[PDB]
């Protein structure tokens, strides 16, 4: 009934980002989100997951040398979402096929073997309800997981076998 | 105008790879050597490698849809170099920055935990001396770890710790 | 296969055709489009439509020899879709090389100083969504130019530098 | 900024109209579709068929009062569809009763003793296809004649026998 109905974030200014230099944008609504994992640890506190989401950001502008972290999104296992390139800017997780027309949500660890506890999985299906209701997202997106555009483990065999279950879900 | 017969590679038809759509060409001297691995199950026999190689042929032809396998060669652990897309044309192994200007090699498993065979390394460094003499590398070339380009694991910790050690390794 | 025909495209018995003897078949699904155009007269009404399309079949049929228009389908600035060897059979508009494995759309006229209007543009477009949803083409597929593939101007100046800003589009 | 709209419809501002000021919307996927005729002048070419509907929609705003042209879609003789009020926006085209519940289609020009050509026909065909996938019609949708819901000749004598042999038809 009225305008912000959905999910809560937290702000790049927040977890201590560096500024982005990307400027391509993606042209809204979107069809697609990819589900990856970062594959590396993992965080369950405000504290240790603003501090894992400046990490994976500094591999991707220092080390690779990316305008900005490559994912839209990253879920925490604190619970909370973590504000990447967001819903407007063209993200570096799946491709030149798949990054120009999805939104790229990364879950912070690696779950080949583990999956991500209840309040993960609610925050990201939170997020998507909220991309849907602010127009970000089409209400028939699509969900894929990484290794479904591209040859990688991601997001995790425990994971990937959660996601498929998505009501989105289309591989 | 020296031809060296400096081959040990498996062709195509020999693995039985199904034909390559791809029509993309290098151009040589290649400068890049993009080393990864396939985070897949390994191979120590000259059958099981061929039908694995036919297996990630097979992930990325019928699941993702590609032209062909993405890697230019691929390593056995059976000690042979297996013919993926060739020194001619472009792979599809470490994004839209890096495929155009390099050579993509991938060993045959995963090396979080374990390290390639001797004769592994050895096919993989004959191999890239191979495509100097060839003309195809430059003489120069730089070997990149896959995660120094592209943000993942391959290939794998310990297999990333030996080639930082070679000589043709740059930053 | 699926349902739905697709796409409003003008029969060749409409556009007055000579029959067709062609019988080499296109191998389902298609993964290259290659755009030209005819670079003869432009019409933007249905009836100078079919008559250039009839103009362009009796040229490559009576004074090239071949089986039939060499293009899969022509696109008229009237806005509609031309049928040539349509989706199944292969076409003689980008030589030996890609005729086997691509699907040929043409714009009747000469863009190297004349954009196509926007009904021409797409027109071409909803054709390619049509042909993946009939499993024609790829969903993959990729839009090349004609000058991509081989030396020519076609599709000219102006309706190249459209056609590289299409979503699948790859140099 | 994506690829354009399904059917090939001539976009509003195309064909230059004037912005429209209506609100109710309809609930897709919609039920019914009804078919009328202008009983204006007939056009055979996207000039002439541009100006048409400028024609018609000027009428209705301008003397009639209405918010915008009353149909949802119009069907020209140049083979082309024109974007009226869309696939969200209820028209006014069958009154009270049939407005809120169908998608009025309109074929330009008077058909009590013409026949419209087989590509206006096409056209109105693959409107509705692209309905459905758009989602905005029922996958099983159904089709109603003018004087089968208003006592009027339209959509004309001709026109009316023909839209009778179509398979979505409805008694
Ligand atoms: C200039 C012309 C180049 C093309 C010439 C080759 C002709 C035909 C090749 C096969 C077609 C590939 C392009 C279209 C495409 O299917 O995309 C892929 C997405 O999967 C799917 O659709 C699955 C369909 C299922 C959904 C059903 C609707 C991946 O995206 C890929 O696109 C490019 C080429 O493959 C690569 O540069 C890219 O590089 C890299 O390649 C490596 C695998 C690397 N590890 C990276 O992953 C990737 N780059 C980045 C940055 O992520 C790669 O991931």
């Amino acid at each position: 009934e009225d305008p912000p109905a959905c999910g809560s974030i937290v702000p790049r200014r927040e977890w201590r980002a560096l500024a982005s230099e990307c400027r391509e944008r993606l042209t809204r609504p979107v069809r697609y989100v990819v589900v990856s994992h970062t594959a590396g640890s993992h965080c369950d506190t405000p504290a240790s997951c603003a501090q894992q989401a400046q990490n994976v950001q500094s591999y991707h502008v220092r080390n690779l040398g990316w305008c900005d972290v490559g994912y839209n999104f990253l879920i925490g296992e604190d619970g909370l979402v973590y504000e990447g390139r967001g819903w407007n800017i063209k993200g570096a997780h799946a491709g030149p096929t798949w990054n120009p027309i999805s939104i790229g949500i990364s879950f912070m660890g690696n779950y080949m073997n583990r999956v991500p506890p209840p309040r993960a999985l609610r925050a990201a299906q939170n997020l998507l309800a909220c991309g849907v209701a602010l127009g970000a997202l089409r209400s028939n997106y699509e969900v894929k997981g990484h290794r479904d555009v591209q040859p990688t483990l991601s997001p995790g065999d425990r994971l990937y076998e959660i996601i498929q279950t998505w009501s989105h879900y289309r591989a």
